[PDB]
């Protein structure tokens, strides 16, 4: 009756911040209760843990107050067969909200809206009559979202809030043996959701694992574990309190033991009872033991080391009550001086911020994505991850331990759109609520090795509420240090400097909240804290340039000590089509409302975890090796703090233009910090003209846990010498004949004809034989299909009138109007020379001025010469090129100059120079939301079909105009076009990426200069 | 329905620390909504502001449980008509319970007893129209003990926790026009009761005012008050933040008046909206006003200066909407180099602790018993106070404001009872409770000046939990400091180092938490704080002894800025006889279980407020001005620190022996910290025999708030020279015949005999006259009736082997037998000379030999000399000397000597060598609960009736026996005895006072020195 939806419901707990939970137990370690203590130390599974997850009832409701109190007693007719854990909104009950900062409900606290979409739950289950003669049963959601209610075999249980951490109930008295049935109410929305507004999807239900846990009456409560060290580490003291419930007997005893594989290193037994502690005296329910390790293996993200740390509860005649394990870390984490260390050694973060994102499963995670991640950023030169931003899935932390990642654990708590952000942690009424987000984050995951830092959340501002909490960490846990960025990125709750976006070099002086460079950051007066970014770097489709900038000054001052780039993965989600053809879903492709749209996909790697381009330069740039050269030797420098250069190779290689005239191979022999000598042999060296070029890579020559046999670590490369070309070629056999009408001039030589329209001074057609090549003339270029950053958050409604789409815009770049000033066809002695210019212009101005010269030879080659002039005072263009549209398409693409991979101008350090050979299909680079891509700079020559165009350029080439670009939301909408786009530029702007809602382009990737040249020679084999 | 108590009670929120409300609204300072500014600013009364004080319906349950569903609907016919505010326990439904350390009821956190007292309260009353209209209603309650839910019209309103602080509700919709009613259930026991261990009485109920506020719709939310200074304190900023709730409409505007009585001093108009503060803005319902003030006149204990802050809420076209308003105190209050400065000086406090208690009204306060109290302090010297151990009564704050005391404000925080004492305050799971007891605090009592320092409770251990709370505390209001003794008194949780008990010179290193002597722990490695004791001198009973040391040292050491004595008040109450005749009583009076007894006792003054005489000990030592003589010179120095000698008069005066042979007058012109010069006339001097001594006063010629015309604040005596006699007497008109006998000896002399027997060796009886004038003979004593410090905490149960008491017991001093070694009479040639020795033993031992002569000449007067031994190896006695009982009554008592109070040896500065006459009933000390008492030291003469002694002794006189006030509890069972008890003691142990658990008496003070010696010589007029 008092179980009664009527009256459970008629208090509104989830409306009130007063009330975050009823009757849940306190938070803990993992648990399993082994029985056995073997089983215990080598994690085999507990029997006394069992998995709810499977197929269960649910049934969707508008509001709370739509559910029919039948439901308590018996399914209903309409449920449907639902799988768990799982996010409702990916069965399609409701849509998901992509919103970023806004609030997706209305902004009351504590209230929240009336119509409050309701799941229900239930599962029909056995209990074995064994787990209710004794011990205790209790049952756990590892993550259920907003909050919920909870019932048992029709009885009331009890009440939760908080999306990311476990729930825990006690059964133990609701069960009857065999059959028993939960219900499960999960609201949407409720007081906790004004704590949990992070840039992302907004889903909900169970959506972590649901498990069922038998312990024994008197058990083991919690435990910590803590490592001390000596000086130099050659010594540790592993200490283990623990604590225990249930009838404090004098035969009882625990054992603390550590092992290294099969092979035990130390044990420790005693009994309860501590030492005193106050007037009072001590803890009888505590016991702490401390193990001494003599040269303990240590543990680091380069290597993880890691022991077994066996619990054992039992009586004093041997008799075990129950066991407790986890694996136990040998690592000391210190700010000290400025420098944030660890092991005694200071670290450089590699590393990136990862939400818990599945393209099909929403935010549910499985094993095979976390390892996948995992190896993707071990391969990819990343150290470590932030929990962006709350604790995540408990097995995340293990896999890091165990792989070696540096984890920084974050609470849930982001109030990112209240006004202002501080609004409620600065208030005391919030207090309780949100340290619960906190303290049950810590009693949780402190004993695991990776994590090396606690954050307090994300952009809720700065409050008294934060100091507070800070505080407390740093009592209970300082083993650790604690970082949140709020307020300004410096204040008194944290640790380490850790703004998000801030710029390497340029100072953002936002009032209250500015952002330094981060370089000047540091010596402002009384600073000394160690800097770190939070975020930095916001990968957002075509992006991160500059990232260079960033690794440099990390590797010059040693207090930039690197950060988290932004982010991981694109939170991208498939839908399908009227074919059951599935796409990539962005903000307010659910018809969801209000909306960030493409705002949600700004990751390294797309969904379903295939590489942006992008990656790569990361992967180069976070490389443990570097690289001098010295003549013809090599200086190579391992970043590696702890281990040594053991399954390493190094790969050398000599060519003149794409010609391989020399290789070798040298291990390395580098210790961590170290240095290495590497003289070549004698190099050859050619009479041939052209470039030589020095390649060198790092091969891992064994496999790892993380990367297969062969896998390559780094690599830099060197121009060695130029030989350069004084052969003026042969004298033409034949002699171009030029044909004049009143509408054009045509060249004729060979089976080859090139006509210019005398109107328009355009090449608007050549033929080779009787096939055309063109289908559309050849023409200059000065815009590009915007990519992300240069629109930024610029919309149609709210106009940004910063973004550089906007400014080109507004200046008419997109639509001037060419003007032919001159075109002229002269006669040379073995020649022909066309002349053109034309003006761009936009309601009487000229932008831009355009003047060209095509020379045909007896050869049949088209010497085309470009000499550009940009208004001052005009927004720098994209771009300053040509395209045209030829009429053929191959299937491969030949070229000499930087790649293989898309590169833009500051974004191509991890390119290298080469002869490329691809399929066309790999030069469009599939960004989800299109927009200019496929660039490869560095350009010498390049090869398509019977074409060949040579000089120095940048360059792209696809089956899509940049105006179909520019005009599809989608990828999956773009239709390729009649032949093969192609856009050759001599010049192209950076792509910026500092961040990406304010232009992030430095000045020395904006073409400024005013006057530009170049120059292409066109031909045919 | 879901009203029903049925309902209501069945989560059982007072078993549950994660609800310690529910629907309460926030805490803030002090309002009353007045309508009219001059109200406002006069203090004049709201009309917006109802009390519900009165006759309320009352009935009391022994379980919520059995509370009936009618009472939501009606009254009871059984319900009594009760007065509120009251403690239940005072009317006789429960009895209070009188523990200290040990929980009242079982520790099961966070269960209570399912027998727990509810009291269910009730009233009927009238709301008018007008307030429905509109405006918000809201219902205050100040004070509700331990817990309650409330109903308004049959509807629940909400619950709420912390016995110590307000609960509001909002009633706007439940109230009906004319006649509403309030049904109120109040717990006594709930887990709110887990933090409220305080060791004092156990009482309930609705304890503190209800009251009825009604505000409009837009209104003033909150505000708070600062004070910024210069370097010299010549200018001030006042700056006033202000926060409104309601429609937030363009034309609203704040004012911030300052009004200095009549004279408005500085105002300021502004609309609402701060400054940007993060990146989403600043709060649009906020506005801070900057009041400038030039010379602003300071607020100190010394002179409270106050000014009047108005605060009003209006709409542009000057209509106003409401005003709030409060005292403005300018002070600063900073630790700066190891000491705590008051407006740039360093304070030295002069405190008390103090509690709310009333021995008619229990715990209920009113506004003249804390005028009395203030008063009283006031004028003994007292600066400040602390409110141990919980916030008080709102009125206290002003009070403190305008009379001028230091206020130390103390969370409602105590958990003594735990095991450890850490228990829950190192548990997260407390952290939102310990939270609400902080916070709520501070936004309650920010805004007083008399407040300088925060305190998170106490004894509590120290748990994370403190660190986190005192963090929060710092960032919200730095104005003042934090304090808080627990885990050790030095921990990270406090800004000063405040032990209770710890002694001046002595160690008690107690493991975890030892206790140094204070002058060392300041100079302990790595220290620098402050040092202030929350508790020290421990006034139980008769005590205070040796309360000069710690006088001494805080006037030697500077980081020794003082200390609280602990305590103000006794505990004790009041209780009716056969006769309705009241009586005091205490601990277990009330057939109360478990209970602590006598130990609610330790205050200065006495329930009704009537001093024990350690009060004038306390005055002398914390007088203001000090005193230094040289030559004929007197120098004085003023403590204050900012005030000038302006109300004082300095008497002084010379008396050989009592006689007065000269006095001056001379007015004081001392500044803070000065000193002042005072040559003295040139004085008497005579032939005549005996003591001169010199005396001054300073006297407080007119009245201030706090003191009468006439008050003596200070003095101190010296003795300045001795003319010792040289004078042989009158050699004897007559001669003693001595007559003989086997049973005594018989000296006659004129009317006058005496006899001498010579069994026992004691001098039986004396005649003058006809009439005898003894009732017991004249015999040693080494004895004495237990003060509370010579007991400490031993009970017939538990034994305190160390407890001086016990000692004394387990040595026979108590019940030794005397031994006649030696009695004889000699005749000398113009005199009579008796000689005895005793041995007194116990199982064999002796403790002690007295050996005496007594000699009576012809003069009729007899000289007693004695001579004790006593084994080195007894515990020392508690004293050594005479007594007998005498057959005369007198009405007065005239000696010669310390006084007029009643003084030991280790507690006798205060007092002064002079003649005093008073009545008998003046020479004994009415401690409730009864001991050795009354000793007035250094006296030279006594007389009483015929009698005169004349010496060098200690003596004490009553109509009880040391073995009546030894064997009776209570004083009210005290019986006077047929003639009057006479002891004369050679010498006296001290009394102690340290603390009343552990020997505290000095070892000075201890009769350690096995030889003693002294004489007498009785006599007649
Ligand atoms: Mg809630
Ligand atoms: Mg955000
Ligand atoms: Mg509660
Ligand atoms: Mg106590």
């Amino acid at each position: 009756i008092t179980d009664s939806l009527a009256v459970v419901l008629q208090r509104r707990d989830w409306e009130n911040p007063g009330v975050t939970q009823l009757n849940r137990l306190a938070a803990h370690p993992p648990f399993a209760s082994w029985r056995n203590s073997e089983e215990a130390r080598t994690d085999r599974p507990s029997q006394q843990l069992r998995s709810l997850n499977g197929e269960w009832r649910f049934a969707w409701f508008p509001a709370p107050e739509a559910v029919p109190e039948s439901w308590l007693e018996c399914d209903l007719p309409e449920a449907d067969t639902v799988v768990v854990p799982s996010n409702w909104q990916m069965h399609g009950y409701d849509a998901p909200i992509y919103t970023n900062v806004t609030y997706p409900i209305t902004v009351n606290p504590p209230f929240v809206p009336t119509e409050n979409p309701t799941g229900c739950y239930s599962l029909t289950f056995n209990v074995d009559e064994s787990w209710l003669q004794e011990g205790q049963t209790r049952i756990i959601f590892d993550g259920v979202n907003s909050a919920f209610h909870l019932w048992c075999n029709g009885r009331w249980v009890g009440y939760g809030q908080d999306s990311r951490l476990p729930s825990e109930f006690d059964l133990s008295a609701f069960l009857r043996a065999g059959e028993n049935r939960l219900a499960v109410m999960v609201l949407r929305w409720s007081d906790g959701s004004y704590l949990e507004d992070q840039d992302m999807w907004r889903m909900s239900g169970i959506f972590r694992d649901v498990s069922l846990l038998h312990k024994p009456t008197t058990q083991i409560s919690d435990f910590h574990v803590a490592t001390r060290f000596n000086d130099d580490f050659s010594r540790a003291v592993l200490e283990a309190e623990v604590q225990m419930c249930g009838e404090l007997r004098d035969y009882l005893r625990v054992t603390v033991s550590l092992w290294q594989g099969e092979t035990q290193v130390a044990s420790g037994t005693a009994p309860f009872g501590g030492e005193i502690i106050d007037e009072r005296g001590g803890y009888a329910d505590r016991v702490t033991l401390r193990l001494n390790v003599e040269n303990p293996k240590l543990w680091s993200a380069e290597i993880p080391n890691l022991y077994r740390a066996v619990v054992e509860l039992h009586t004093a005649d041997g008799t075990l009550i129950e066991a407790e394990a986890c694996d136990v870390g040998f690592r000391e984490v210190r700010i000290e001086n400025g420098l944030l260390l660890l092991n005694g050694k200071p670290l450089l973060i590699r590393g990136v911020n990862r939400h818990e994102h599945h393209p099909l499963h929403g935010q549910v995670m499985d094993e095979q994505t976390m390892v996948q991640d995992i190896l993707l950023m071990k391969q990819n030169n990343f150290n470590a991850v932030r929990c962006s931003h709350y604790p995540n899935h408990p097995l995340w932390y293990t896999l890091c331990d165990r792989y070696g990642l540096y984890v920084v654990d974050e609470a849930n708590i982001e109030t990112h759109g209240m006004v202002p952000m501080n609004r409620l942690t600065d208030d005391p009424r919030w207090l309780p609520a949100m340290s619960e987000r906190v303290t049950r984050m810590v009693q949780r995951d402190r004993n695991h090795p990776s994590v090396i830092i606690w954050s307090l959340g994300n952009e809720s501002g700065h409050g008294a509420n934060h100091d507070a909490l800070y505080r407390w960490i740093k009592s209970v846990d300082p083993s650790r240090p604690v970082q949140y960025e709020g307020g300004g990125a410096d204040t008194t709750a944290t640790d380490i400097i850790c703004p998000m976006y801030a710029r390497v070099d340029e100072d953002q002086p936002f009032p209250a909240v500015p952002k330094w460079s981060i370089k000047k950051w540091l010596s402002l007066p009384g600073e000394t804290r160690p800097l770190i970014l939070c975020e930095y770097a916001h990968a957002m489709g075509n992006s991160l340039g500059g990232f260079a900038k960033y690794w440099q000054a990390f590797r010059q001052y040693p207090r930039l000590q690197g950060g988290f780039v932004w982010d991981w993965v694109d939170q991208s989600l498939i839908k399908y089509d009227e074919n059951g053809n599935p796409w990539s879903a962005y903000g307010g492709d659910f018809g969801d409302t209000p909306n960030d749209r493409q705002f949600c996909m700004n990751g390294l790697v797309f969904a379903d975890r295939t590489p942006h381009p992008a990656l790569t330069e990361a992967k180069h740039q976070q490389q443990f090796f570097q690289f001098r050269l010295s003549g013809q030797t090599i200086e190579v420098t391992s970043e590696y703090l702890f281990r040594h250069s053991d399954n390493e190779l190094l790969h050398w290689m000599v060519a003149l233009d794409g010609k391989p005239l020399a290789s070798g191979e040298v291990p390395l022999d580098v210790a961590p910090q170290g240095k290495q000598l590497i003289e070549l042999p004698e190099l050859p060296q050619p009479e041939s003209a052209g470039q030589l070029w020095l390649t060198v890579r790092v091969v891992q020559p064994n496999a790892t846990a993380w990367s297969e046999a062969g896998h390559i670590s780094a690599w830099q490369q060197w121009r060695l010498a130029e030989n350069l070309s004084v052969t003026l070629p042969a004298a033409s056999h034949a002699i171009p004949h030029l044909t004049t009408s009143e509408m054009d001039f045509c060249i004729e030589l060979g089976n080859k004809r090139w006509q210019f329209n005398r109107q328009s001074g355009f090449l608007s057609q050549m033929w080779i034989g009787d096939k055309k090549q063109l289908l559309t003339p050849l023409r200059d270029q000065f815009t590009r299909a915007p990519l992300d950053n240069d629109i930024g958050v610029s919309e149609a409604t709210r106009i940004d009138p910063n973004a550089w789409v906007e400014r080109w815009k507004a200046a008419g770049h997109y639509q001037a109007e060419a003007a032919l000033l001159q075109c002229t066809a002269d006669t040379l002695a073995d020649a022909v020379l066309i002349t053109t210019a034309h003006a761009w212009q936009h309601q009487g101005k000229t932008l831009f001025i355009s003047r060209k010269t095509y020379r045909i030879d007896g050869s049949g080659q088209m010497a085309i010469t470009v000499d550009v002039e940009v208004a001052s005072d005009t927004p720098h263009p994209a771009r300053i090129g040509l395209n045209c549209q030829l009429a053929q398409v191959a299937e491969r693409v030949n070229w000499l100059g930087l790649g293989p991979q898309e590169n833009y101008p500051d974004r191509l350090t991890a390119a290298c120079f080469d002869r490329w050979d691809l399929p066309l299909s790999d030069m469009y680079t599939p960004y989800v939301f299109p927009s200019e891509n496929g660039l490869r700079c560095g350009t010498r020559e390049l090869n398509y079909g019977p074409h060949q165009w040579r000089g120095d350029f940048q360059f792209n080439i696809s089956r899509y105009s940049q105006q179909q670009l520019m005009e599809t939301s989608h990828r999956h909408l773009l239709h390729a076009e009649e032949g093969t786009w192609l856009n050759i530029d001599g010049f192209h702007m950076g792509i910026g990426g500092d961040d990406s809602w304010s232009p992030s382009v430095s000045a020395e990737f904006q073409l400024s200069a005013g006057r530009y040249h170049y120059q292409l020679v066109w031909c045919q084999k």
